[PDB]
């Protein structure tokens, strides 16, 4: 039997129950036992210590790089059928220094869910689309409505949107040698950007202590004018808070002057300890073929990495006839995500130790937002702490 490990998937039990069921009908010799987890490295280490490593593991570019730098992922090129990469988007297939360590699965382009009713209360007609327009926008929301314009968490190991904003703001995080590269005019400007927003009462005070689940809660309460989220969460807004969804419009995500948006890549990898690597590759290919990826794109309102499924999903969206405004809203969001994908890139560099770097930056930025140190003081402390870590790991 094979053990499949997926990341943060309750709402998608029926999808998994059918596709894995189909797999079990096709491959009775390698039945799948599925476990979904949130905190992934601790559980992989325990299974590998017991010499019971899973066969297919769901990863993202940052975590996949930490594992592959240590020789833990199978080079799939040896086992992949010839012309298997032809079935995937080339930009996302090549998004995996240790060879081909992962097969692309699905991906998400997050949009700006804008509360249009809060905008009219603030005397605004639309939400900003670039970060240098965020302060003026946030002030108008804060003073005329009392609500908050946006919510970006600085809890060290929560969402990476803050670190992604650094990249969108032109900040260079690491050089070749893995040394700190953000003590630059861009990095100091980015640190001051977030410090000044918090100190001026423009951000919710709990951004230093709560993650995107609080942002979700604030938007559904009508207390957040812009929520960085995808199409799938829009349907739960429709059910949980119809008053807010009725005045919600999907909008392009916030970017920097370069325009690039972020895309969250989900992949499937085969640990080197796996004793059924060939069957594991077959399972990863089955989960990511045209039919299964298209079906998951519909049920999850997500974008696939399969060319066949991506074109099929784009085609269904262009000719979909929604029966009510709710379905039309969901169609508008999914279509905007599919259109944004042509300009979106992966922004957190798929390098080892990026979560250590995120934690150091978020911690120092947090000290500056609370007024315990200056912004430049946070930059220096972050730079020196990262170089402490980087000299020990990569001398």
């Amino acid at each position: 039997t094979l053990q499949l490990w997926t990341l943060q998937l309750p709402k998608f039990n029926p999808y998994m129950d059918d596709v894995l069921g189909s797999w079990d009908k096709l491959h009775p010799e390698a039945l799948v036992r599925w476990t979904d987890l949130p905190s992934v490295e601790r559980k992989l280490l325990a299974a590998v210590f017991a010499r019971t490593a899973p066969d297919v593991v769901n990863l993202n570019p940052p975590f996949a790089a930490n594992l592959a730098s240590k020789g833990g992922l199978t080079d799939l090129t040896a086992l992949l059928p010839p012309g298997a990469e032809q079935n995937y988007l080339p930009s996302v297939w090549e998004a995996a220094e240790a060879g081909q360590i992962a097969i692309p699965w699905y991906l998400t382009v997050r949009l700006s869910l804008v509360n249009g009713d809060l905008l009219r209360q603030a005397g605004l007609s639309r939400a900003p689309r670039r970060w240098d327009e965020v302060p003026a926008y946030a002030r108008s929301i804060r003073e005329r409505t009392g609500r908050y314009g946006l919510f970006v968490t600085v809890v060290p190991d929560d969402s990476a949107e803050l670190l992604e904003s650094f990249v969108q703001m032109g900040v260079s995080l690491l050089d070749a040698r893995q040394r700190a590269a953000f003590n630059t005019p861009a990095g100091r400007k980015a640190f001051a950007f977030w410090t000044d927003l918090y100190r001026e009462g423009l951000l919710p005070r709990e951004v230093v202590s709560q993650g995107q689940r609080r942002a979700i809660e604030l938007y559904q309460s009508g207390e957040l004018a812009l929520l960085a989220s995808g199409a799938e969460f829009l349907r739960s807004i429709q059910t949980n808070a119809p008053g807010v969804a009725a005045v919600t419009t999907p909008q392009p995500p916030l970017t920097g002057s370069d325009g690039t948006a972020n895309v969250a890549l989900m992949t499937l990898a085969v640990p080197r300890q796996s004793q059924q690597a060939g069957e594991a590759v077959e399972l990863a290919l089955f989960l990511t073929n045209g039919t299964n990826q298209a079906r998951f794109a519909r049920e999850a309102r997500v974008l696939p990495s399969s060319l066949e499924a991506l074109s099929a999903i784009r085609a269904e969206l262009e000719v979909e006839q929604p029966s009510n405004p709710a379905e039309a809203q969901i169609r508008d969001a999914r279509l905007l995500s599919a259109e944004t994908l042509n300009t979106a890139r992966v922004l957190v560099p798929a390098t080892p130790g990026v979560k250590r770097l995120q934690s150091i930056i978020y911690t120092q930025l947090q000290r500056a937002m609370l007024g315990q140190i200056s912004s430049d003081q946070a930059v220096l402390e972050a730079e020196q702490q990262w170089n402490r870590y980087a000299s020990a790991r990569w001398p």
